[PDB]
């Protein structure tokens, strides 16, 4: 009921009590582990009333003891004021003030994020009055630029209007507000990012006409109030972008490779006192490993290790020469060097990690704890030399919380 | 209750019904997840005579229904046979056949081990009859030699007595049978390896003659029926030993490193049946990064990066140039290679995790599913570029089984 956590590089032993405000569910049972499941089901998402006030209340409760207010007046009104909307129209509207605190701690308790010491540092756009896929697009745009901020990035959350009934949702139905095209070929290869051709083949679809090339940022595709998605293009003035070169091996901007300098996920559900909101895009920046290991070297990705191991002149007969993991280094060293010359934003794994470690004591001290999932924590090259790996964490569902959601082209109802 | 499990890279899915006949716990709950947690308590162990006849009933049926005969005249009389004899001492004695796949299933079932394509490749050496530790130590170098077979290494295993009462018990002190010493420093330093450094000292408390080196082979600690335990010095030519040097980096040699070929745990408890064997020293090969990264770079280890990387002229100002991972992969080219060059068996974590994907596949068609521990499969390198990254895995806890044990100088009643 206490439950303990040890680093074994240290020997620092941390105690969890937070888990006990857990809510949610995890997929674990006492006679199974599913810490590898992807998209467990209880990581996915029509609620009645009277769910609705529970929920409301709960958390309606933490945010008042957050404010210094716990039980005095003001809490105990807006209890009533909830609780009198919910009988009227079977939901409530958020406080701009509840939506900052609710948008603030689902970050903080995203439990695979390794970024999570910025979290209060979050910049909350209300679009909740947004009625038109033209009025989705305006607000994006302007979280686009407020985030990008000329290469020294800014987090910041844009959030449209809450579910209701089920049909009329808001959904961006891109991933990522900026991602590149993926066009397979006649031969059957790729061209361009083979994660998203399903993706460009909708938007190819609903009429885009694609410059079927390799770094081609994708048109936005937006559904307010349950109609059917529409084509914007970006401004490409507001698409900053870095070229890859590596600080001693020149050939290496032969590789003529680029990237977008601004992560921003938006196909994610972001859940507060029980109201959803199915559209709620957030940016931060990139911790490098994501570009150049999973990005660049995932088999099903860009897939590069084979040609950037030709230019190093490495044995590739035998696996054990370890020439992958030589060739995933050099690309590392390069999106790194790359990012930092043009000021834009990056972190790299190892200041990442170390960050992850210093905000998890700091939780565990003034909060009681801190949920993480070591799964996705530790990065995807030179695990244990990074002080994540030999941290034990507890992983548990708080909430506010980031929700995945089906792929709108699922479980839409078309008409049109 | 007919579980799925995805690889996101090949898009395979494998359904688990073996989970079904799992039987001890996890950790885990519905409200938390415990998979990166070291040592759970459902990993780590005076057993009645009413708790012994189901788990001997439950191991002697799977024992008959994998040779073909479950619930044949051989199997009610052997059970009815077993059943006997715990009747008259309350507990009961494995066949040699039973002991040897109880043996090689324990392994099969290991479910933080990448290496089980080989599981059923196991020799089995009954120590059973061992009464001393003069004895033990004789079965060890045995072991030790046939295992090590001039450098094309052998699976092998030795079972010493099953626990009894509880006293006299048969443990093995080492936590492996070959380690080297850990002695600390005038100044706070370390010399050695710091993870025996506890050990190192109960061996000089015992009277070893520590000759205070860098890679010293630490003697065994061997305690037999319950009794005090004995030192005693392997012969050193039965002790495999290879210099790491690099293919091209001729400095490398400088560094004057060695690690020895014969991986072989020794503080771990294999359980069959309901009957405990508390010493049961096992023996493989190494994959490369276990002495690369782990052995040699753990901060708590040797810790090499820090020279290494100053004799490749690396940038160690700026956290970010990733020089610790460039090291680092120098660092195990050189380990893979050095033992290659010797034919001292050796795999390296692409091969290893191919195989392991392999034997997954081959285990879910032919039993229904293979309990895996992705935090412990992973390699601590190049994860994402490996193919258990992107598996999905389900860890649960079957039987016959190896356990982790206390110290017995934790737990050991002196009296000399
Ligand atoms: C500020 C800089 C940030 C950094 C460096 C960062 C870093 C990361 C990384 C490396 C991951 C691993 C996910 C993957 O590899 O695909 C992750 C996951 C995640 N991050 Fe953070 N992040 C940042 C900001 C944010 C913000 C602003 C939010 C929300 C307001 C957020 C919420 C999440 C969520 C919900 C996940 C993973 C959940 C899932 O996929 O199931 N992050 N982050
Ligand atoms: C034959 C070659 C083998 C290879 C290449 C191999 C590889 C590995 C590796 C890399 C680990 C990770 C553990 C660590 O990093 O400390 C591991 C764990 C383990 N292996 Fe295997 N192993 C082999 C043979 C065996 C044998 C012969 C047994 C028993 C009969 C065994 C049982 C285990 C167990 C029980 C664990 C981990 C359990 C724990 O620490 O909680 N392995 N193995
Ligand atoms: N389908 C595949 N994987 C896959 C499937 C479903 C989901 C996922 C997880 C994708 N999370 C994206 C993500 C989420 C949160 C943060 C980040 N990062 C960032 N810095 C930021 C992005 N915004 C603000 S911060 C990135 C991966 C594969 C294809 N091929 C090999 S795996
Ligand atoms: N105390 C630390 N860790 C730690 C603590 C307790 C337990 C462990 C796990 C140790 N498993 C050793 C092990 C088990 C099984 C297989 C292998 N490998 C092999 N190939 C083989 C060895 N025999 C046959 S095959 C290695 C690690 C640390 C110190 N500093 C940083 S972590
Ligand atoms: C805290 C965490 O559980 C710990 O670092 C684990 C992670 N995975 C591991 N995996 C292996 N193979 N060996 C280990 O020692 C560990 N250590
Ligand atoms: C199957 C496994 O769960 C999958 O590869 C996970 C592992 N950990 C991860 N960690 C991060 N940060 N991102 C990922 O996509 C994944 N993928
Ligand atoms: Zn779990």
């Amino acid at each position: 009921r206490f439950l303990k956590v040890k680093n074994w590089e240290t020997d620092v032993v941390l105690t969890d009590t937070l888990h006990l405000k857990s809510t949610l569910e995890t997929g674990c049972t006492e006679h199974i582990c599913m810490g590898s499941i992807m998209l467990p089901s209880q990581h996915t998402r029509v609620a009645t009333k009277d769910q609705l006030f529970p929920l409301a209340k709960e958390f309606l409760d933490q945010y008042y003891s957050s404010i210094k207010r716990f039980g005095s007046k003001a809490h105990m009104d807006r209890l009533e004021e909830v609780n009198k909307e919910i009988e009227s129209t079977s939901t409530y509207q958020l406080k701009d003030t509840e939506l900052i605190y609710g948008a603030k701690h689902a970050w903080r308790n995203a439990s695979r994020c390794v970024g999570r010491i910025q979290w209060s540092k979050l910049q909350v756009f209300d679009a909740r009055d947004c009625t038109t896929a033209h009025g989705m697009f305006n607000y994006i745009c302007n979280h686009v630029k407020y985030a990008t901020n000329k290469g020294n990035l800014r987090s910041a959350i844009t959030i449209f209007p809450q579910r209701t009934d089920g049909k009329h949702d808001f959904r961006v139905w891109n991933s990522q507000l900026i991602r590149y095209a993926g066009y397979k070929q006649p031969d059957g290869s790729t061209l361009g990012d083979p994660a998203n051709v399903q993706f460009t083949e909708i938007c190819i679809q609903q009429g885009w006409k694609a410059p079927r090339g390799r770094f081609d940022v994708l048109p936005l595709l937006l559904q307010a109030n349950g109609n059917d998605p529409e084509l914007f293009q970006i401004p490409p003035e507001l698409v900053l972008e870095v070229p890859i070169r590596h600080p001693k091996f020149d050939w290496f901007k032969d590789l003529g490779l680029k990237w977008y300098g601004l992560p921003a996920v938006s196909n994610m559900l972001l859940e507060i006192g029980g109201l959803e909101f199915s559209a709620c895009p957030f940016s931060g920046w990139y911790m490098g490993t994501e570009i150049g290991v999973r990005d660049y070297c995932d088999n099903s990705r860009y897939n590069i290790l084979e040609e950037v191991a030709k230019k190093m002149d490495l044995d590739m007969r035998k696996t054990s020469s370890l020439w992958k993991d030589q060739a995933l280094v050099e690309i590392n060293i390069a999106v790194l060097y790359s990012f930092q010359s043009d000021k834009v934003t990056i972190v790299d794994h190892h200041s990442a990690t170390e960050s992850f470690i210093k905000h998890m004591e700091n939780e565990y001290r003034c909060r009681g704890g801190c949920p993480a999932d070591w799964v996705w924590i530790v990065p995807p090259m030179s695990g244990s030399i990074t002080p994540v790996f030999h941290q034990e964490m507890l992983n548990y569902r708080l909430t506010p919380s980031f929700e995945y959601q089906p792929d709108p082209w699922n479980t839409h109802v078309w008409k049109g």
